[PDB]
């Protein structure tokens, strides 16, 4: 869920995901996606992208397990669906720290009206 | 849609809703609902307890129409569950506004844990 989502992002980033990511760019946050702003809105948009494989479970409410070892995110779910959520979501927080040098604050609260429509995934 | 309420938002309160109201108290862009911490959040609990109640379509991702006649938000839907949903963001976009006056920044990424357990809906 958003919950495992937002401390992945602030285990890697060390930010606070919901100000930092919660609305950045096109792609990080509500709504849909859009033509990438930068790196930091891309990996958003493959995460997005990443989402619409899923099937069985909501990305958004429903949790699950992951451990933080040998300072690594750690998937522990067998349930294909919760497995990949997570590995969804383990990928983003790691493209964002990755990306996290040419992050701009500039992009954050971007209205989605001022984006341009995203190719398909 | 959220597009829709997040447009409504912006109409009422001036406010780009991301900033403002992205990530606000125990009820407000967040996950789930909490005991409100103030008027504003109460706005967003109440709206929250509006979707709840609707049978038919889906808050999040189906758009309607609405326009802006004479400064108030108007929603233009027949089908209940539509017109339901646009009344129900155009009330927490109102509120939102009537009570920007107590609308205070120290709730904005507010820490889940500092929430109470809600009233039901």
């Amino acid at each position: 869920s958003l919950f495992e989502l937002g401390k992945m992002i602030l285990q890697e980033t060390g930010k606070n995901p919901a100000k930092s990511y919660g609305a950045y760019g096109c792609n990080c946050g509500v709504l849909g996606r859009g033509k990438p702003k930068d790196a930091t809105d891309r990996c958003c948009y493959v995460h997005k992208c990443c989402y619409k494989k899923l099937t069985g479970c909501d990305p958004k409410k429903d949790r699950y397990s992951y451990s933080w070892k040998d300072k690594t995110i750690v998937c522990g779910e067998n349930n294909p669906c919760l497995k990949e959520l997570c590995e969804c979501d383990k990928a983003v927080a790691i493209c964002l720290r990755e990306n996290l040098g040419t992050y701009n604050k500039k992009y954050r609260y971007h209205l989605k009206p001022f984006c341009k429509k995203a190719d398909p995934c």
